[PDB]
């Protein structure tokens, strides 16, 4: 199932065996709550005043390679719907369709078909029972309105993750079933609703004509079940005796990779992706589209089809990288890097250089004064032995500070340092 | 109103037409809640014990160019007030002035005039009605105390945004009216209270002599209605056939710019600023003070009055930048960059290079495997055609990795690469 | 007590006098809540249905030198315990020991001794009193279950800081006393429980056999009361008349330093550390282990025992750094940098260069259009006058863009710029 390979030659590891679940687009839906414009006998007297204060508040409300990523507007789609609800009659168009039912699709003015929902009916409640047991239904239906108000006030009207007050599980699962997507998307979203909530936006919209409206921006997973893999990289330095004469090298192309429509979506920020079992939930807005030949950098970093990105330095500090099925340890200098078991203690001492250890039998990794716990996910690891490529470079002609560089950029910068020695032969 | 210009020569865009609302200073106010030191008939028995537990908890509580920004202490002003409240008698000085009223100004010991507030009076409530209808007022007045306690415990005593429990809308708006500032500030803060909350701090202070105190740090908007504009920049690379031989260039001076007292405040992190309609709420602590000649970089990047900051690389990856009134697309390589309408599909395919499209008629922008929604704010855009300045450079003498550089730094580094060729003429 | 020294020669300051409280390891504990599998008289009718909905939800739930830091898995230890609770019989092993008591240690299958806790007993409550005063105990015991559910749903099952619903103060303090650590750790954690909460994780685990379980990951403070100090650095540029001909220099080794087992733990991100009085709560996962000779860079930056890290540029923009006992001001160009008192106004105007001022007598620092408040902590400051080291460099042979560099890297790069002039003598 989940496997992992470590490349001693490049001091990197690839955790493959995952499945994709990428957000490609958005789905907007207008959630409405009908309100009553109002102006045992004493319990409602103080609970109805919370209603007058929530409406009072809501009216005051409306009235390494990460630097290469694009800069988009996340809620640009949802706000594009709220500018339509501000139009005259566009509110009554929704209030008319949501008359005899709570779920109805309303074709808006600008050719936008939105799935509207009437999740709460306070107008039909305050005007039917609160005109001079039922205090329970009021104190509970009003409590949800207060909670929607609290989230929209301490967030300037944009909520994420979408809480159960903006959309209950019964409303959300019913909204997932009714929205028109494939059967694979419907069950993927239904089995991981808390992930859909974290990738969803609740946008305060308008209060007009006894109605509170707010758009719930939901993710569309156009890419499902395609192979994904996470690349872990660590510095690869030399281990010479005299400190300072050491040169380093680090693959900067680390992050989440997923096959996507002939190309490969690369997420340089592994926190934009979320792993549930072997499923990887990412957001394409934080991605880069790369040719599928980018995977060649793991096996052969010197391949001619893709220029693998690296960074160079002389800072040979020790660091560890907890991988999906093990840990990469870059031990340099006088650092004490060990790998220990829970009930037995230290089982391996890392020699100077970049080494690797699997989580099978290892519980913690110690580098210096820091203790790192390894992930105990079951999986098979593989150690691909090889000569560290940092030994292939001459330290005297090695560029000591390149960050947005690659294998070829370093090689093409070394060769014209060897043009200066064509004058040295005088 | 809101306009935008795109510069093809520099692959950048300027969204002008905004108004300023910058936080220049702070305003401290001590919010107090009087407590009763205590030690239908059974409802209060379990509600009064929440009071004993909240007080028990609170006693345990107290007892690109972003790297150029300054490093300040945000709550340095508010904490400077809490060290004054710990002084002996300084608590009783407040408890004495807040005797017959809830709002009173207390001149503190170190020459600090603070606007004190008694938002809740539990001592006057527990000692007047809870000694052996009113269970409502207790269960609601005590519920606010519990909520103030919950926020101060899960935040180590510092709360932002200031919730309605720390300061209700009635208390906040009354605190805004009573604080001594100009009439323009009072209405700006009163119409955007949820923005003031997000720029405010609630700092737990002290519990001494039956009183709970906490300072609410409020923003002062010394700069209002001055012109602001947001600069969007994208990489500008060459489109040669052989990949790798391409050189790139990107204006690093992007962010929010606002005219401010002869100079211009520059916010390199556009997330420190918040846009409501055409108003821009920024925080000067995340700003840089630049000469007003910085705006010359948009029209002429080679102007002699200001050295426009750029960064160079050979990484010609495709990226898009969703602007205020459109989108900038930097399409390089085999990437499929398109701009589509909602109900009609693709309307433009971007050729290789840096192009631009306005939101009038365009709903989405596709670059690679990513879909970006454009902001649908109404405004007039302008395409300033011009020769891309990256064509003016020779790739063989082009510095391939400069980040904290400028136009002159590149030109002064190219010329001494042309001193090496004065030896080449042998 | 708390002191501070400013180094004019290197434009840096060291705030010493602190004590350490570093998280070295974790402590896992399984928190359990027994549930009843169910399927004045009408109050429970709607409160018991919240119980059926919380269980319904939870079942859907489960079923500068910062780039040198390591990459670990924070909850790798806690999740390693939840994979053990999913084993058959491992749930009943816990449900058996927590029979006659609420606190009991359960030795798990994989040789893991965990301190289990039964914080809530709803099975013993619903099955003892809710089969056809007590509505109070139900509406309050059920309200905690709802709050644990709300946090676990809007956070995908991982909560931090651990709220009082996951673990009350009575349960937490009792869990701190019963866990086996030294007496110094027990009182350190008991006096700063809100800090322990912010460094703790609440991980949703399993619902099986009428039991809800979730692991609370607690910090272990293996390093206590060792000396700590925070290094503040600011750019140090030249003040030549013609702008652009100026060279800059900045010590990149800023952050929190703490003596730790012969070495020194360095935290380049000062936000990973938390200061309470003179105690510094850090997390070693965001640390680097450096030789104790790193402190030599403050007194003599040119010392031969450690290569002090610096960065160079030509960007002479003005910036300020609010220190622990004062403020560092780097005033360059036409910027107006002042230091003012509260009741008297400007008391010092900063000349061009890097200067410093103590908080004794100063309340604010103004640099450009920004107002910075100084921290008013009582302490003695010291101004170590010295020649700024930037004057020791020739601007014509000064590397204008080095970030991951040091004193020796610059000196070894200057000398081979002086090899090019051995050809200039022709
Ligand atoms: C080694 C390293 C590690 C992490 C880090 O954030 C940086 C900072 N940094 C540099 N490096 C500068 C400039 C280029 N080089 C200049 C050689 N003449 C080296 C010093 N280029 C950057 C780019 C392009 C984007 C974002 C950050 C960049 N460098």
């Amino acid at each position: 199932n989940i496997t992992e390979e470590f490349y001693q030659s490049t001091c990197s590891a690839v955790s493959k065996g995952y499945l994709s679940a990428l957000r490609t687009g958005w789905y907007t839906s207008v959630i409405t709550i009908e309100l009553s414009n109002i102006k045992k006998v004493k319990l409602i007297k103080q609970e109805l005043d919370k209603y007058k204060n929530a409406v009072t508040e809501l009216q005051l409300l409306m009235q390494f390679l990460g630097f290469l990523l694009s800069v988009g507007s996340a809620i640009a789609s949802g706000v594009a719907v709220c500018k339509v609800l501000h139009l005259e009659g566009e509110v009554n168009k929704i209030k008319s369709a949501l008359l005899s039912t709570n779920k109805a699709v309303v074709s808006l003015s600008n050719g936008v078909s939105v799935l509207t929902f009437k999740v709460l009916d306070l107008k039909n409640y305050i005007d039917k029972q609160l005109l001079p047991e039922t205090v329970i239904e009021f104190q509970q239906k009003n409590n949800r309105l207060l909670e929607i108000t609290r989230e929209f006030s301490v967030n300037a009207g944009v909520t994420t993750p979408v809480s159960t007050y903006m959309l209950t599980n019964s409303e959300l699962l019913s909204l997932i079933n009714d929205m028109p997507i494939t059967n694979d998307q419907k069950k993927l979203m239904s089995n991981n609703v808390q992930i859909v909530r974290q990738q969803s936006y609740s946008i305060m919209c308008i209060i007009k004509e006894e109605v509170l409206a707010y758009v719930v921006q939901l993710p569309l997973y156009g890419v499902i079940d395609t192979p994904c893999w996470k690349l872990h990289t660590s510095p690869l330095c030399t281990t010479n005796t005299k400190e300072g004469s050491n040169i380093c090298l680090t693959r900067t192309d680390r992050g989440w990779y997923c096959d996507n429509a002939g190309s490969v979506s690369f997420f340089p920020q592994a926190e934009t992706c979320k792993v549930q079992s072997n499923r990887v939930f990412c957001d394409t807005m934080n991605s880069l589209t790369l040719p599928s030949e980018v995977n060649l950098c793991n096996v052969d970093i010197f391949n001619p089809k893709y220029d693998c990105k690296i960074m160079t330095s002389k800072t040979d500090v020790s660091s560890s990288v907890i991988t999906s099925l093990g840990a990469i340890v870059s031990c340099y200098g006088k650092t004490k890097c060990t790998a220990s078991n829970k009930n037995r203690g230290i089982i391996k001492t890392f020699s100077n250089g970049c080494d690797y250890v699997s989580n099978k039998g290892v519980d913690t990794v110690s580098v210096g004064n820091t203790l790192y716990y390894v992930n105990k996910q079951e999986g098979k690891s593989l150690y691909v032995k090889g000569e560290p490529i940092i030994n292939f470079y001459d330290p005297l002609v090695f560029p000591s500070d390149e960050f947005d560089a690659s294998i070829s950029q370093v090689n093409e910068k070394i060769n014209q340092s060897l043009a200066f020695i064509r004058k040295s032969d005088e």
